[PDB]
């Protein structure tokens, strides 16, 4: 189960991330959290 891209597309879709990332409704696209 391949994890989508950094800053890649969420918007319409509903699946998880890369490691310490966050499917981001709003923006559209998976971000950094959890590092920092």
């Amino acid at each position: 189960g391949d994890c989508h891209k950094f800053l890649g597309w969420c918007r319409g879709e509903k699946d998880p991330c890369c490691e310490h990332l966050t499917c981001h409704v709003k923006h559209g696209w998976c971000v950094w959290d959890g590092t920092i």
